[PDB]
């Protein structure tokens, strides 16, 4: 069983906890406690490989540098109806680059809440940013579970592309 250490980063309220809960439990949580920062496991077969995913759901206030230093891949999450959350991505990416001392860190940009009407961040802005960074862009809904598996599996794939597993 190969382990993958994943970290989910991004602003409060973008749906980090809700995505993580969906992947594991196939349940959408309407409110999940914003101060619960924890680590979750999921055994999944991806491309004929039994993976044990170790997902840190970041939370709390602004041991951290430990998961950040050793995490193999990062989900950088904004909400499509939260312009500030999107603007914040630059900071998360910068800081991840710093800790890894690398422009090439396995990462996926996730634009969540795709079910909500009238996005304030359009797919073009999100694609432009992902392209600049050399990373995939995936739109999700934790509410409906759409793109949720795609985000996490694509991250596992970006990790493999970077390093032997
Ligand atoms: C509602 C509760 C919830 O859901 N939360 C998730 C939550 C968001 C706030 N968080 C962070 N915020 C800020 N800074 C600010 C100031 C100005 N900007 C523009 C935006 C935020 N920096 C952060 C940061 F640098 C890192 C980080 C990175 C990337 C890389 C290596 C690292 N080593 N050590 C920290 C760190 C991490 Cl991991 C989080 C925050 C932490 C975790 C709280
Ligand atoms: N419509 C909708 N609401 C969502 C989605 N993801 C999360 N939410 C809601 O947005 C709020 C913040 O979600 P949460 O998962 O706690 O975000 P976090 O602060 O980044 O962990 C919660 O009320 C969720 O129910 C989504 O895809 N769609
Ligand atoms: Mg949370």
């Amino acid at each position: 069983m190969t382990e993958y250490k994943l970290v989910v980063v991004g602003a409060c309220g973008v749906g980090k906890s809700a995505l993580t809960i969906q992947l594991i439990q196939n349940h959408f949580v309407d409110e999940y406690d914003p101060t619960i920062e924890d680590s979750y496991r999921k055994q999944v077969v991806i491309d004929g490989e039994t993976c044990l995913l170790d997902i840190l759901d970041t939370a709390g206030q602004e041991m951290r540098d430990q998961y950040m230093r050793t995490g193999e891949g990062f989900l950088c999450v904004f909400a499509i109806n939260n312009t500030k959350s999107f603007e914040d991505i630059h900071h998360y990416r910068e800081q991840i680059k710093r800790v890894k001392d690398s422009e090439d860190v396995p990462m996926v940009l996730v634009g969540n809440k795709s079910d909500l009407p009238s996005r304030t961040v359009d797919t073009k802005q999100a694609q432009d940013l992902a392209r600049s960074y050399g990373i995939p862009f995936i739109e999700t809904s934790a509410k409906t579970r759409q793109g949720v598996d795609d985000a996490f599996y694509t991250l596992v794939r970006e990790i493999r592309k970077h390093k032997e597993k």
